[PDB]
């Protein structure tokens, strides 16, 4: 059946996304900033608490994937960091300014990683030759790829996704933004091996005396209940 | 003189600050987050490039300051970690939800601190009872205190951060919220010791195609600017 993907910005969405049926998650921090790399400790509390499959995500800061040479260098140690601690992946990438992969500090990323299964990210719908950038994920042995269809969510790309998926030699494609409870069933209809959510949403601080005020947290439920629309896909 | 800090989101940044006379960097990730504590790689990078004091903040997400026990566990972990990598001082702060110091989460953050000096940063300015909270962060053992008097900006919070300072020798107080080249005399003359900037600016992506991008950078002349206002003012003390 297909595999359900849960990003968290936490330890703690990470367990409740593992108890109620996730099958790997997308450890991030910062949510306002699209997902950062998280701290060493959260990336060790973690370790110590999930027993899912769990791939941070290696990003410095917000924007585009054009890093300076600097933030590179914090890449790669990053990249580093997560491995020695025993993560089975991670998630990254990185753009030239036409829209291309960037293939020499992918490498490099690669190299870094070692046996890690490393995604590549949404940098992909930015990319100007979906096919072309397929390839170069392959050779740079990209294990999966994070895709809308490179439309505003995947659902309206979902067409662009199937074609995707015919592609061979290619890294898995895992279709994301805006998959919810309400929709998987089209991605599962279409054939799709990965999906991604967030299954989230801003809760109210409970600061009683007094957007400063409202964390991210993951909806167990909304987990759960994708779970459930995929167990009953491919037993119906 | 005074003290110039700058608020920083990468180690190019931090040296930047460095090479235009900085004299402390707080070191930070996600802007957007009003920052959070900056991944491994970032914090060894700049142990390896920077010389300047540099204070990295321990914030695991933005928002209020009462964290869950699972925030709060990795939150010690990052203060060792970053004593660990030997780094002087760090930002850091936690209230309970009715914006007291949570004192328990303090002294634990204090232990695992050992000898670094400790910003209690803005959970300063969404705390009730200023007073009493600089006398608990004096307890606490804080440093220094980052705040813009409990006010939108510290200009306009400047009558409010000289009561703070003239109390009974509270933490230092370092005066924090839209500080920079064109109002830093004002802190200067009411006797503000530490002051904080983000001297930030916006540098146009170099992306060609797309199918948001401006990122936050620091500006070295503002750095430069601000250094030599407190040098000036500093000479002006005879
Ligand atoms: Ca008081």
């Amino acid at each position: 059946m297909a595999l359900l993907e849960i990003c968290c910005y936490s330890m703690e969405c990470a367990l409740t996304a593992q108890q109620n049926g996730a099958d790997r998650v997308e450890l991030c921090a910062a949510p306002k900033e699209g997902g950062l790399t998280p701290s060493l400790g959260v990336l060790k509390s973690v370790r110590q608490r999930v027993t899912i499959p769990v791939h941070p995500i290696i990003r410095p800061r917000g924007g585009d994937f054009c890093y300076s040479d600097g933030e590179f260098a914090a890449i790669l140690e990053d990249v580093r960091t997560v491995r020695e601690l025993g993560f089975p992946g991670l998630v990254t990438g990185v753009l030239d300014v036409d829209g291309n992969v960037d293939m020499p500090r992918m490498e490099k990323i690669m190299a870094a990683a070692g046996p890690l299964a490393v995604t590549f990210h949404r940098a992909f719908d930015m990319c100007a030759n979906p096919l072309y950038t397929l390839n170069n994920l392959a050779e740079l042995g990209i294990a999966r790829v994070l895709t809308s269809g490179q439309k505003s969510d995947a659902l309206q790309g979902l067409s662009k996704i199937m074609e995707l998926i015919a592609h061979r030699d290619a890294p898995i494609i895992m279709a994301g933004a805006g998959v919810r409870a309400e929709n998987l069933h089209h991605f599962l209809d279409a054939g799709v091996l990965e999906v991604h959510s967030s299954a989230g949403a801003w809760q109210a601080s409970p600061m009683r005396y007094r957007d400063e005020y409202s964390r991210y947290i993951v909806d167990g439920a909304a987990v759960a209940e994708m779970k459930g629309i995929i167990e009953r896909h491919q037993a119906k």
